[PDB]
């Protein structure tokens, strides 16, 4: 590892200095970043004054790009979730580049699902092994108070199923596939499934599993949805402007770099 | 005078040396009521009293709630709530007398809604003052995955409204009326109301506001629903025996001793 890696948290997040992401990275550098993400699933590249084309070009090195509603997305993102876990093909890495940072609040917080899995009480460890869960965007929106959706969107975003205990392809780490999108456990009565997910979510978002990112202008933050949940925090006052540019890659295990 | 021993600096205290098998004097009931103004959780150790004596003790503090599902109650009790907040006339004090205590887990946890109100960030303090919330047992049961209810029960337990900021009649303390039964804010769009209650509930149940009661056999725990949320914790294994006898008084402010 020749990358200049500086831990921002002992195991969730790290800064990577000395990169100019306005230029395409070499293949060896992209691999190094992937390896660094296996240790720290949140990577912060400070002071990246890049435009959207360059942001998208950087993101596209790690997977295929994902191809009112501002109010809805703002409020639902305040709940712990993993990006696009409600899709059969969820997100791989997500990317957020800050343009304008509010003075108070507005953190993005990250919860380590590997650490949460590792620290589970023995009886919960035994219970989660081999389970699968239902993931349902319309149910999670309804829980946040949003009930309006076209029949086309409901069909296009029909609920799916994912295994609860994941194994990361880079690091081999086991982790919990928690998300606000997960409703209950496949093959279990709904109440017992909801209660298990309630208990796991409270456990996995205790402070020892959480890194709270205090944003700086032009931070590029890249996070691995395969190992995390994340959420946005309100900024105070809400009238302050907060401008973030986003890109998302999909976890297509058949995709290959060039 | 009352022998009060704090179990937590401001949430809970033990009261020693009382024999609750016999009726208490009026002066003694006033002493307990006033002490509950300081400590909303009161613990009476080693109360070997039968159900009649437990009910008579509870009846000194308000009128008893009459009844009108073990799986459902077991799972919903693990969520933070305030007893009978889904009724237009909610609970005053609840009472729990332990008979059989499991070795691992099974704590009852209590979150001080007065302390939570006191510590609110200024911007949240300003927002909550005049608010009201909808309280809806069928919605909270559905949120836990329970959808079966007769049309008769749905009518008998129809949603109601309570103020978000309470003022306690004994202590004058302000507190947040949080509960799993509360769905959203009256007169607000649902998403903004749900999000406020989410933020408040997370803030109000952080560890600095919580007392976790480790049960002892024949503990009689009396707690003031007007100032708290509470929840049960699973015991491990769930097959271990756990026996608790319960009584509930209603916050009927037309009632007098
Ligand atoms: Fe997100
Ligand atoms: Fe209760």
């Amino acid at each position: 590892m020749s990358l200049n890696v500086e831990a921002a948290h002992p195991f969730i997040a790290a800064r990577i200095h000395g990169l100019d992401l306005s230029k395409p990275l070499s293949d060896e550098r992209i691999v190094e970043i992937e390896q660094a993400s296996g240790q720290y699933p949140v990577l912060i590249f400070p002071r990246q004054y890049i435009d959207d084309d360059q942001l998208l070009a950087f993101a596209a090195g790690f997977g295929p790009l994902q191809v009112d509603r501002r109010r809805m997305n703002n409020l639902t993102s305040r709940r712990w979730h993993s990006d696009a876990s409600y899709l059969p093909l969820p997100a791989r890495y997500s990317f957020l580049l800050s343009y304008i940072v509010p003075a108070v609040g507005g953190q993005t917080q990250f919860a380590d699902m590997r650490a949460a899995y590792d620290k589970l009480p023995d009886h919960l460890r035994k219970v989660v092994e081999g389970l699968s869960c239902h993931y349902d965007i319309m149910a999670s929106r309804a829980a946040a108070g949003f009930y309006d959706a076209s029949d086309e969107e409901r069909k296009a975003l029909a609920p799916c199923i994912h295994e609860l205990v994941r194994t990361h392809p880079i690091s081999g780490r086991k982790s919990l596939y928690l998300s606000s999108h997960a409703t209950h456990v496949v093959g279990w009565p709904e109440p017992e499934g909801r209660d298990l997910l309630r208990e796991l979510t409270e456990f996995a978002t205790q402070p020892q599993f959480v890194y709270s990112h205090e944003w700086s202008v032009r931070d590029l933050v890249m996070w691995d949805n395969r190992a995390l949940m994340h959420r946005g925090r309100p900024h105070i006052p809400e009238t302050d402007v907060r401008e973030m540019h986003r890109a998302t890659t999909l976890d297509d295990r058949t995709w290959t770099r060039g």
